[PDB]
């Protein structure tokens, strides 16, 4: 899993 946000 992964989540990135900017």
């Amino acid at each position: 899993g992964s989540t990135s946000t900017a």
